[PDB]
């Protein structure tokens, strides 16, 4: 129950019902993402030779998704052991760093693709619609650097922590403090949420206003950007909602017996796996949309 991490009062929980739902969903997530991302990378690197600016961003998203899917098997192994990391200390920090970095990278590149579509559809005569490959590669490297800059603190903050009779390797704990990590999670949902919603709404409004809904494939494009927004919201909403709920249960009362946390704590991590479904669904909608 109660524990102290870096002079911080936290309430970890190693309960059951975690080795029941999480490993079956994670295994199927891994075995479907492997095939989807392998086909995407095959059609990207080898079978096709044409690099356009939007395709570079799509390839970056695919790389992030593939790395996250590769990282997923270790997560499945961890949750199978009922929260017992049996790998080491360097692999644990590396795994947490990779998880955070490619989650943020997937979100950032999704936002970048949405902004690119917004510029293509609403502002067709802007410069950012005909950039060179050098500028696109520089932007990609800059975004990757921003991600690493935001996650070196996860890379450095701590190692696996002994508790009870086992060891826990986690960064999404619950503690009575508001560090940069949780605020960064809330930002990495909300700000891209606003950007994506604004871009999608403007795209829909401009396409409908300019009398373009008559065209056939444009209707498919509209429905696909709509389902992209919907799936992003569906995949990233339960996690942030449970995080806000546990924050509220933390500020009001808090640091108590902490059993009241557990009823919602199990709700958090399950929904966390739901975010990986996002990584699974992007190949279906993003790359697999050519008529
Ligand atoms: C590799 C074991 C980490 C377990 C806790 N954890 C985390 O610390 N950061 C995460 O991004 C994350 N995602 C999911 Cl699922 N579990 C997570």
């Amino acid at each position: 129950h109660f524990l102290e991490i870096d002079k911080k009062n936290c309430c970890v929980f190693r309960d059951d019902f975690i080795v029941k739902v999480l490993p079956p969903v994670l295994g199927l997530e891994f075995i479907f993402g492997l095939l989807g991302n392998g086909l995407a990378l095959w059609i990207f690197c080898f079978h096709l030779k044409s690099w356009k600016s939007s395709r570079i961003f799509l390839f970056n998203l695919a790389v992030a998704d593939f790395l996250l899917i590769i990282c997923l098997p270790f997560l499945m192994d961890n949750y199978v052991r009922r929260w017992d990391w049996k790998f080491g200390d360097i692999p644990c920090r590396l795994m947490l760093f990779m998880l955070a970095m490619n989650r943020q990278g997937s979100i950032i590149f999704l936002t970048v693709v949405a902004v690119d579509r917004y510029f293509r559809v609403v502002h067709p005569h802007h410069a950012l619609n005909k950039i060179s490959n050098r500028t696109a590669a520089i932007i990609s490297c800059l975004l990757w650097g921003i991600t690493i800059g935001l996650t070196v603190h996860l890379l450095k903050k701590k190692m696996p922590i002994q508790n009870g009779g086992a060891n826990l390797c986690s960064s999404f704990s619950i503690c009575h403090t508001f560090q940069w990590h949780e605020a960064m999670f809330l930002l990495e949902f909300f700000l891209p949420l606003g950007i994506i919603l604004f871009c999608s709404a403007r795209i829909i409004w401009s396409l409908r206003q300019r009398q373009m809904d008559r065209h056939a494939k444009i209707k498919r494009a509209i429905t696909f950007i709509m389902v992209v927004a919907i799936v992003f919201v569906i995949c990233f909403l339960p996690s942030v909602v449970v995080r806000i709920r546990i924050f509220w249960l933390l500020h009001t009362s808090g640091t108590q017996n902490c059993e009241v946390y557990r009823s919602v704590d199990l709700a958090f991590f399950i929904t966390l796996s739901f975010t990986y479904m996002n990584s699974m669904l992007d190949p279906v909608v993003y790359y697999f949309s050519s008529p």
